[PDB]
């Protein structure tokens, strides 16, 4: 009963610069190897979950980041209000995917980004909704998830430009753990998750993990999925009873993301 939905390659390439990541890498993504490492990430997350696909659109080629296409809860979805004119032309794709699949649909005004799952996430035993802001979702786009989803929104402030949505930075994982970046939140924000997540529940990954984006991990139970990380985090992940898998995805940290990006999750209980 979970399903995730990811979007094939097909039409992947690096054309703009809308993230740090992306400086330098326009054309250098090599579409073949992207396949092969994509194919490798659905068959290791398939073993896990069902996966649903979206058909890829041509000329949008950071479609294959489903994480932003919305964000869900039970059949509703907020549909992601792009920052940047290079993806708001997937709008109405997944727009079409959401209303074809039988989620309500919940919109923003046109003024009003906001980047989905990308940048809110939710506590794993439902008890309320992380959000980031401060480079792509907009904090008056808060208070419209928590009454469109009848959530609480615990709100955080993006500062590190690499770290533009909550998903590179930040990772809620099943039995209270919280996988995360200190270093790319502002001092209010830690304190913030400080209050909620106590230190024993707390996976604090090290710039040299953050950087290979880490915190972009997809997680289904025990297992956690990411791209390349360190001995160091992977036991401590084992010892709070995790199964690290990874797999290669350099041809998508080439557009800023990784495992998570090209994930979402799209069975999201309502938990009392």
């Amino acid at each position: 009963d979970i399903r995730i939905l990811m979007c094939p390659p097909d039409h992947y390439d690096v054309d703009y610069v809308i993230n740090p990541w992306m400086e330098g890498n326009i054309h250098k993504s090599s579409q073949e190897r992207a396949v092969e490492q994509w194919k490798k990430l659905h068959q290791t997350i398939k073993e896990c979950a069902i996966v649903d696909l979206v058909k890829p659109a041509k000329g949008w080629p950071d479609m294959v980041f489903t994480a932003s296409a919305g964000l869900v809860l039970g059949e509703n979805v907020v549909l992601s209000r792009f920052y940047h004119k290079e993806r708001q032309g997937e709008e109405p794709y997944f727009k079409a995917w959401f209303e074809e699949n039988g989620f309500t649909v919940y919109e923003l005004p046109q003024d009003l980004p906001f980047e989905g799952a990308g940048d809110a996430l939710f506590d794993r035993e439902g008890r309320w909704l992380w959000a980031g802001y401060g480079f792509r979702s907009e904090l008056d786009s808060h208070p419209y998830i928590a009454k469109w989803l009848d959530t609480e929104v615990v709100s955080l402030r993006l500062i590190d430009e690499r770290f533009y949505h909550l998903d590179t930075c930040f990772c809620p994982l099943s039995g209270g753990y919280l996988l995360y970046y200190p270093p790319a939140f502002d001092a209010y924000s830690n304190r913030v998750i400080e209050m909620r997540i106590p230190p024993e529940k707390r996976i604090i990954v090290e710039e040299l993990d953050a950087v290979n984006f880490a915190c972009n991990a997809v997680n289904v139970n025990d297992i956690i999925i990411m791209n390349l990380v360190s001995r160091t985090l992977k036991e401590k992940l084992a010892e709070a009873g995790f199964k690290v898998r990874e797999t290669p995805l350099t041809e998508f940290l080439k557009a800023g993301g990784a495992a998570k990006c090209l994930t979402l999750r799209v069975t999201e209980p309502i938990l009392p």
